[PDB]
Protein backbone atom coordinates (compact mmCIF):
# COMPACT_ATOMS: atom_id res chain seq x y z
CA UNK A 1 0.00 0.00 0.00
CA UNK A 2 0.95 3.68 -0.21
CA UNK A 3 -0.04 7.26 0.70
CA UNK A 4 -2.88 7.11 -1.82
CA UNK A 5 -4.45 4.36 0.27
CA UNK A 6 -4.59 6.36 3.51
CA UNK A 7 -5.68 9.59 5.15
CA UNK A 8 -3.49 10.85 7.98
CA UNK A 9 -5.65 11.04 11.09
CA UNK A 10 -8.05 8.35 9.84
CA UNK A 11 -6.43 4.92 9.34
CA UNK A 12 -3.56 6.08 11.54
CA UNK A 13 -2.84 9.02 13.80
CA UNK A 14 0.51 10.80 13.95
CA UNK A 15 1.63 11.79 17.45
CA UNK A 16 2.68 15.43 17.91
CA UNK A 17 5.25 14.36 20.48
CA UNK A 18 6.97 11.24 19.14
CA UNK A 19 7.83 8.77 21.88
CA UNK A 20 11.45 7.65 22.11
CA UNK A 21 11.87 4.11 20.80
CA UNK A 22 13.20 1.28 22.97
CA UNK A 23 15.99 0.48 20.50
CA UNK A 24 17.72 3.47 18.91
CA UNK A 25 18.59 2.96 15.27
CA UNK A 26 15.75 0.57 14.48
CA UNK A 27 12.19 1.19 13.38
CA UNK A 28 10.09 0.25 16.39
CA UNK A 29 6.84 -1.66 16.13
CA UNK A 30 4.72 -1.98 19.28
CA UNK A 31 1.57 -4.01 19.81
CA UNK A 32 -0.47 -3.17 22.90
CA UNK A 33 -3.05 -5.75 23.92
CA UNK A 34 -5.11 -7.25 26.72
CA UNK A 35 -5.37 -11.01 27.07
CA UNK A 36 -9.07 -10.62 27.78
CA UNK A 37 -9.90 -8.69 24.61
CA UNK A 38 -11.55 -11.00 22.05
CA UNK A 39 -10.09 -9.17 19.08
CA UNK A 40 -6.64 -9.33 20.64
CA UNK A 41 -6.98 -13.11 20.73
CA UNK A 42 -8.30 -13.20 17.17
CA UNK A 43 -5.40 -11.01 15.98
CA UNK A 44 -2.70 -13.10 17.69
CA UNK A 45 -2.26 -15.68 14.89
CA UNK A 46 -2.04 -12.81 12.40
CA UNK A 47 0.42 -10.50 14.13
CA UNK A 48 2.73 -13.14 15.58
CA UNK A 49 3.90 -14.79 12.33
CA UNK A 50 4.22 -11.37 10.72
CA UNK A 51 6.39 -10.20 13.61
CA UNK A 52 8.64 -13.26 13.15
CA UNK A 53 9.36 -12.18 9.57
CA UNK A 54 10.44 -8.61 10.40
CA UNK A 55 13.79 -7.44 8.96
CA UNK A 56 16.91 -6.44 10.86
CA UNK A 57 16.09 -2.74 10.75
CA UNK A 58 12.84 -3.27 12.70
CA UNK A 59 12.48 -3.90 16.44
CA UNK A 60 9.22 -5.50 17.58
CA UNK A 61 7.92 -4.91 21.10
CA UNK A 62 4.74 -5.87 22.93
CA UNK A 63 3.14 -4.10 25.87
CA UNK A 64 0.15 -4.91 28.05
CA UNK A 65 -2.66 -2.36 27.94
CA UNK A 66 -2.84 -1.42 31.61
CA UNK A 67 -6.28 0.14 31.40
CA UNK A 68 -7.44 -0.63 34.93
CA UNK A 69 -8.85 -3.39 37.09
CA UNK A 70 -8.44 -6.87 35.67
CA UNK A 71 -6.59 -5.43 32.65
CA UNK A 72 -3.73 -4.53 35.01
CA UNK A 73 -3.70 -7.96 36.65
CA UNK A 74 -3.63 -9.68 33.27
CA UNK A 75 -1.00 -7.24 32.05
CA UNK A 76 1.18 -8.07 35.04
CA UNK A 77 0.84 -11.74 34.07
CA UNK A 78 1.98 -10.86 30.55
CA UNK A 79 5.05 -9.00 31.82
CA UNK A 80 5.80 -11.90 34.15
CA UNK A 81 5.62 -14.53 31.43
CA UNK A 82 7.75 -12.41 29.10
CA UNK A 83 10.38 -12.00 31.83
CA UNK A 84 10.38 -15.75 32.46
CA UNK A 85 11.20 -16.38 28.79
CA UNK A 86 8.26 -18.69 28.07
CA UNK A 87 7.45 -19.92 24.58
CA UNK A 88 4.52 -18.44 22.73
CA UNK A 89 2.25 -21.46 23.23
CA UNK A 90 1.92 -20.31 26.85
CA UNK A 91 0.31 -17.08 25.68
CA UNK A 92 -2.14 -19.09 23.61
CA UNK A 93 -2.96 -21.13 26.73
CA UNK A 94 -3.75 -17.91 28.61
CA UNK A 95 -5.92 -16.60 25.77
CA UNK A 96 -7.75 -19.90 25.56
CA UNK A 97 -8.24 -20.10 29.33
CA UNK A 98 -9.92 -16.69 29.34
CA UNK A 99 -11.91 -16.87 26.10
CA UNK A 100 -12.82 -20.55 25.82
CA UNK A 101 -12.63 -21.78 29.42
CA UNK A 102 -13.93 -18.51 30.89
CA UNK A 103 -11.25 -18.65 33.60
CA UNK A 104 -10.77 -15.34 35.41
CA UNK A 105 -7.03 -15.59 36.17
CA UNK A 106 -7.65 -12.86 38.71
CA UNK A 107 -4.80 -13.36 41.18
CA UNK A 108 -1.22 -14.62 40.95
CA UNK A 109 -2.19 -17.69 42.97
CA UNK A 110 -4.84 -18.61 40.39
CA UNK A 111 -2.48 -17.79 37.53
CA UNK A 112 0.38 -19.85 38.90
CA UNK A 113 -1.80 -22.90 39.53
CA UNK A 114 -3.26 -22.70 36.02
CA UNK A 115 0.07 -22.05 34.31
CA UNK A 116 1.72 -24.88 36.26
CA UNK A 117 -0.41 -27.19 34.13
CA UNK A 118 0.87 -25.45 31.01
CA UNK A 119 4.59 -25.94 31.60
CA UNK A 120 5.25 -22.77 33.60
CA UNK A 121 7.21 -23.05 36.84
CA UNK A 122 5.00 -21.91 39.71
CA UNK A 123 7.75 -20.69 42.04
CA UNK A 124 9.51 -18.68 39.36
CA UNK A 125 6.14 -17.26 38.31
CA UNK A 126 5.19 -16.10 41.80
CA UNK A 127 8.66 -14.72 42.49
CA UNK A 128 8.63 -12.77 39.23
CA UNK A 129 5.02 -11.61 39.49
CA UNK A 130 5.56 -10.24 42.99
CA UNK A 131 8.90 -8.60 42.28
CA UNK A 132 9.77 -4.95 42.79
CA UNK A 133 11.20 -5.07 39.24
CA UNK A 134 7.81 -5.94 37.75
CA UNK A 135 6.24 -2.98 39.57
CA UNK A 136 8.74 -0.78 37.77
CA UNK A 137 7.89 -2.35 34.42
CA UNK A 138 4.19 -1.83 35.05
CA UNK A 139 4.65 1.86 35.72
CA UNK A 140 6.72 2.22 32.55
CA UNK A 141 4.10 0.39 30.47
CA UNK A 142 1.36 2.64 31.86
CA UNK A 143 3.39 5.73 30.97
CA UNK A 144 4.07 4.43 27.46
CA UNK A 145 0.39 3.77 26.73
CA UNK A 146 -0.38 7.29 27.92
CA UNK A 147 2.36 8.71 25.72
CA UNK A 148 0.96 6.78 22.73
CA UNK A 149 -2.50 8.12 23.60
CA UNK A 150 -3.97 4.64 23.18
CA UNK A 151 -7.73 4.24 23.63
CA UNK A 152 -8.27 0.59 22.71
CA UNK A 153 -6.72 -2.74 21.77
CA UNK A 154 -5.13 -4.38 19.98
CA UNK A 155 -3.23 -1.26 18.96
CA UNK A 156 -0.07 -0.83 16.87
CA UNK A 157 2.44 2.00 17.15
CA UNK A 158 5.18 2.46 14.57
CA UNK A 159 8.41 4.25 15.51
CA UNK A 160 6.81 5.96 18.50
CA UNK A 161 5.01 8.13 15.96
CA UNK A 162 2.02 6.47 14.27
CA UNK A 163 -0.85 4.80 16.09
CA UNK A 164 -3.40 2.53 14.42
CA UNK A 165 -5.67 -0.41 15.13
CA UNK A 166 -7.71 -3.06 13.38
CA UNK A 167 -10.82 -0.90 13.08
CA UNK A 168 -8.92 2.12 11.81
CA UNK A 169 -7.02 0.06 9.22
CA UNK A 170 -10.11 -1.86 8.14
CA UNK A 171 -9.24 -5.42 9.13
CA UNK A 172 -6.48 -7.79 10.30
CA UNK A 173 -4.50 -8.03 7.06
CA UNK A 174 -5.12 -4.33 6.41
CA UNK A 175 -3.48 -3.60 9.75
CA UNK A 176 -0.32 -5.45 8.68
CA UNK A 177 -0.25 -3.70 5.29
CA UNK A 178 -0.56 -0.34 7.04
CA UNK A 179 2.25 -1.34 9.43
CA UNK A 180 4.43 -2.28 6.45
CA UNK A 181 3.63 1.04 4.80
CA UNK A 182 4.46 3.14 7.85
CA UNK A 183 7.63 1.13 8.50
CA UNK A 184 8.71 1.78 4.90
CA UNK A 185 7.83 5.47 5.27
CA UNK A 186 10.18 5.67 8.26
CA UNK A 187 12.83 3.58 6.52
CA UNK A 188 12.82 5.80 3.44
CA UNK A 189 12.86 9.03 5.47
CA UNK A 190 16.01 7.88 7.28
CA UNK A 191 17.77 7.12 3.98
CA UNK A 192 17.20 10.52 2.36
Amino acid sequence: SNADDYTAGKEYVELSSPVPVSQPGKIEVVELFWYGCPHCYAFEPTIVPWSEKLPADVHFVRLPALFGGIWNVHGQMFLTLESMGVEHDVHNAVFEAIHKEHKKLATPEEMADFLAGKGVDKEKFLSTYNSFAIKGQMEKAKKLAMAYQVTGVPTMVVNGKYRFDIGSAGGPEETLKLADYLIEKERAAAKK
